[PDB]
């Protein structure tokens, strides 16, 4: 059904696991609050994600440094990886919504950085593209993800102290699937 | 005045230049808006600083693995160590919000990046303590840095419009900051 998308089916395990996740969360101040707020964005942001996916791919489409991670070797945008991957990433909004955090989810926060990094990217798709995501930008990418989401939050007709804290919880959860997602960046033994 | 504080001193040229910084500004959706609205920022942190460090400090002490960071071969926290680096994380608060982002401030954010990694950690200070601090940890304290800050900004008679933007500019410019420390963690050629 989506190409590519093997959430669940890896059969690899993580480097990180259970514990790992536990330390991750407290550090990013997530608890069983941010559990039930972030369910309750996925409520929200699903009807939604065919105009949230415009915004993102129209942010990306209009930096050509930024729409570059998608180009053919000739420069110009290959459109049967921006469509494949569209798929794959509209999924993920449901799935940070959706999913409990365990470790089926930790063994697919490895692939989605092994995805990024020159380790698997254009694999999946078998895509001629530029080799490696610099980490530089997933990182830099958790603010526009956060700012993305926000007007879509407001708009379901929530009160705007639920908005906040769905807002709160998509925010830590992003910013805690990026420090994953250095795991095959990172020199070994430094993540 | 500051042990160990050498912005604009270091005497070495970051691996990364103004062009690097351009592109990541464009990718964490900073602007002269940001510019603005983080000095005012500055304006407002200033004089609650103490209050933010308990704050800060206490989020850490209260967490055994992290406040793991700071820790003896022992196991206990290094007092030394904790104030000494308290006084320059009090400067970056003021730096963050008054600085120019300019080849300086980028020379001293290959510094800090140096100083949280096995390079330089624990030299600056002449300390013996853990040799590293993972990356992932970098990455997930952007959440509380920002949270952190939050009540603060709404503090000082402000309007909550701009309250809103000094804490917007706030989370671009940590987020910005962290993609920067990356350097050192990450694989050579793959930042
Ligand atoms: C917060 C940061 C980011 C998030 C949440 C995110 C999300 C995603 C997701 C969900 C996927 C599909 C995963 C799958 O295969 O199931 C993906 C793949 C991809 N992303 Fe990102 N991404 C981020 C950073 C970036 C950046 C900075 C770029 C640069 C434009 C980028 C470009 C791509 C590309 C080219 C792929 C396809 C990789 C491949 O060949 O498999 N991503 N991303
Ligand atoms: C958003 C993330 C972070 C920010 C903004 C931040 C900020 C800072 C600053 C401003 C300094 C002093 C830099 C200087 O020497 O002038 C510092 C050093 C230090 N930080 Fe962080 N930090 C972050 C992540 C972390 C994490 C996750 C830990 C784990 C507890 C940590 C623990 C330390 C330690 C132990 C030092 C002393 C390093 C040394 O030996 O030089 N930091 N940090």
């Amino acid at each position: 059904k989506i190409p590519g998308y093997t959430y669940g089916e890896t059969e690899n395990r993580a480097p990180f696991n259970l514990e790992d996740l536990k330390l991750l969360k407290e550090a990013v101040m997530f608890t069983a609050e941010d559990e039930e707020y972030i369910q309750k964005a996925g409520e929200v942001l699903e009807d939604q994600v065919e105009e949230i996916l415009d915004t993102w791919y129209g942010f990306v489409g209009s930096h050509p440094h930024l729409l570059y991670y998608f180009t053919s070797p000739d420069g110009t945008p290959n459109e049967k990886y921006l469509a494949a991957v569209r798929k794959r990433f509209s999924r993920w909004i449901l799935d940070t919504s959706n999913r409990s955090y365990d470790q089926a989810w930790l063994d697919y926060q490895y692939e989605i950085g092994l995805r990024h990094h020159r380790t698997k990217k254009n694999q999946t798709d078998n895509v001629e593209s530029v080799p490696n995501i610099g980490y530089r930008y997933l990182v830099a990418f958790i603010y526009p993800i956060t700012a993305t989401m926000k007007p879509f939050l407001a708009r379901k007709g929530h009160t705007p102290e639920e908005v906040e804290k769905m807002y709160q919880a998509w925010f830590k959860a992003t910013t805690l699937q990026v420090a994953l997602w250095s795991y095959p960046y990172v020199k070994y033994g430094d993540f």
